[PDB]
């Protein structure tokens, strides 16, 4: 039973969702169109990045719709309509997009081709498992650290740190081995991943006021900003990495 909202709280969220649907659609066309601005060996990362924002565009379209159908303007206030606001769309969006986000980065990393598929496979499945393990905790009724939410948050953190560990301490021989420009861009993408991905378990723990206007607005706005940055913003960095590499490899 979502709380009644002021026009300002309702509109801030609604426009934020609408902006994200527009931004993901633009990113999809940009990444699709960008396919041909990079060498052939990197067009796969661009198709993966286009898939990521297409899937997020679609889910945010569902999210925007659900938000609107869940409220009605009555006397200068947005009152719950009885229709449920579905939070699952974002969770399903994470399950499908997080593995691809890791594969994208692996493909522009500059690893020898005998190391590329194994790393994409390991990181992609660790990311999927991280989301799977978070599931029981997110649908949990009790937000206790010493309870269901803390248990699954802990289990899910395992594959998460495992991924972070690999990106920050198991690849050095590769990033450092790149030109300054590329090494820099790659370092920035890894850092953007840490910062944006880091937001999610932090928001997960905050509960550890359930449904007051201020808490739903803050959470929806925070998750939406993080999703935009972790997928569209991050995709732009992946694109500039593929581009710079393509130019170095004297490609036209
Ligand atoms: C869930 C749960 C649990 C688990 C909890 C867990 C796992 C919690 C985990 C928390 C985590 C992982 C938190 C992580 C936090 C990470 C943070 C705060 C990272 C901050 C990073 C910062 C401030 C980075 C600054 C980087 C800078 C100034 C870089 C400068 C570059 O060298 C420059 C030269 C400027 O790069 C240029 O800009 C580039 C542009 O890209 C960039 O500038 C890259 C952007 C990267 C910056 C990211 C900052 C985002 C803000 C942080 C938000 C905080 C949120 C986490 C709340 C290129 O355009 C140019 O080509 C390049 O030359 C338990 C407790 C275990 C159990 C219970 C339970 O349930
Ligand atoms: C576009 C969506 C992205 C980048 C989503 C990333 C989500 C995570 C890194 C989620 C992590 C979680 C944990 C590390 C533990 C607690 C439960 C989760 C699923 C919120």
């Amino acid at each position: 039973e979502l709380p009644t909202l002021t026009p300002g709280q309702y509109s801030l969220v609604f426009n934020m969702f609408s902006f994200t649907v527009a931004t993901m659609t633009a990113s999809f066309v940009f990444f699709v169109l960008a396919r041909n601005n990079v060498a052939p060996k990197y067009r796969i990362s661009m198709m993966v990045s286009a898939l990521v924002v297409f899937i997020a565009g679609y889910h945010y379209f569902r999210i925007t719709s659900s938000w609107e159908a869940a409220y009605a303007l009555q006397n200068g206030m947005y009152q719950p309509t009885g229709e449920l606001f579905n939070d699952a769309y974002r969770y399903v969006d994470w399950l499908l997009t997080v593995p691809l986000l890791t594969v994208e980065l692996v493909l522009v990393m500059g690893l020898p081709k005998n190391e590329r598929g194994p790393l994409a496979a390991k990181l992609g499945f660790l990311a999927a498992l991280m989301i799977v393990l978070g599931y029981p905790g997110e649908v949990s009724e009790n937000a206790a650290l010493f309870g269901t939410r803390g248990l699954w948050g802990f289990l899910s953190t395992i594959p998460f740190v495992w991924i972070l560990y690999i990106l920050f301490t198991q690849l050095g021989d590769t990033i450092q081995r790149q030109s300054s420009r590329v090494s820099t861009l790659l370092g920035n993408a890894r850092l953007l991943l840490l910062a944006t991905w880091g937001f999610y378990p932090i928001a997960y723990m905050i509960p550890m006021p359930s449904n007051t206007p201020g808490t739903i607005v803050a959470l929806q706005v925070g998750y939406t900003i993080a999703d935009v940055l972790a997928k569209a913003g991050y995709g732009v960095l992946i694109y500039n990495i593929a581009k710079a590499k393509s130019e170095e490899e004297g490609f036209n």
